[PDB]
């Protein structure tokens, strides 16, 4: 009832959008790993009568239910998507979206990895962001390596007509007490990437994490401070 949704008001199997600014709205969906229930965020943005979607929603079935939720909310056709590492609640749904007509895309990183993992592969390389503070334009965002954080080829997100800044799972939300699932993180590098970041998008009005609720611009400080806190 217009709350930012959580795994308590996601119905099994289910996703739902969340608007964020004029033409940019998150998507959140629920999945199970390891035995534990986590839910996780992307992004949907207005690029003319087209969208670009911003990650998976963290499984096939979840991402079928993305685009269902997507036709039923918004009516206007998901033409591209990026994917921002290469875990799969970011890439997990790319073999639905690329039978729906979507096309898909990751850094050359992002692709190689994925390949290794045995989790599903964007199509299209993404050149031009292998270097940390690296930026390209792709429709109506902007895409940013800040450098290894959460992962080696993470990836963040701004929309310049909105101030939105997607931090995937590079950043945390506030209420995090933890840096989340680290197993292919740097943590040593993690702060000068966020800082990086902070540099970058000054003017940030909106920063969403990759898992959790959307806040302003104290979530880069925080993940900073829960990163180091963790490797201590
Ligand atoms: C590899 C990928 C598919 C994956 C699988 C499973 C979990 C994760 C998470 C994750 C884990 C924990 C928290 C916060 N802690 C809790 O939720 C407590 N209930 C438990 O510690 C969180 F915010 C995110 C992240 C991430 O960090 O990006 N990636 C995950
Ligand atoms: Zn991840
Ligand atoms: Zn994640």
């Amino acid at each position: 009832s217009g709350e930012y949704p959580t795994v308590n008001e996601i119905p099994v199997g289910e996703v739902r959008l969340y608007q964020i600014a004029d033409g940019v709205w998150s998507h959140i969906a629920t999945q199970s790993f390891d035995g534990a229930v986590y839910p996780s965020n992307g992004l949907i943005v207005r690029d003319g009568d087209e969208l670009l979607l911003i990650d998976t929603a963290w499984g096939a079935k979840n991402t079928a239910a993305l685009l269902a939720e997507i036709e039923k909310q918004i009516g206007l056709p998901v033409t591209r998507a990026v994917s921002t590492h290469f875990h799969d609640d970011r890439v997990g749904g790319v073999d639905v979206l690329r039978a729906a007509g979507v096309a898909t895309y990751a850094s050359p990183s992002t692709r190689r990895l994925a390949e290794a993992e045995g989790n599903e592969i964007p199509t299209h390389s993404l050149e031009g962001l292998s270097s940390s503070g690296d930026a390209v334009r792709f429709g109506p965002v902007e895409l940013f390596y800040p450098g290894a954080a959460h992962s080696t080829d993470n990836l963040v997100v701004y929309v310049p007509s909105a101030n939105v800044l997607y931090g995937g799972c590079a950043v945390h939300e506030l209420s995090s007490t933890s840096a989340g699932n680290v197993a292919d993180a740097d943590l040593a590098e993690w702060p000068t990437s966020v800082e990086r970041i902070q540099k970058h998008y000054p003017e940030a009005e909106v920063v969403i994490p990759g898992h959790g609720l959307p806040g302003g611009l104290d979530l880069l400080q925080h993940t900073a401070n829960v990163v180091k806190a963790h490797k201590n």
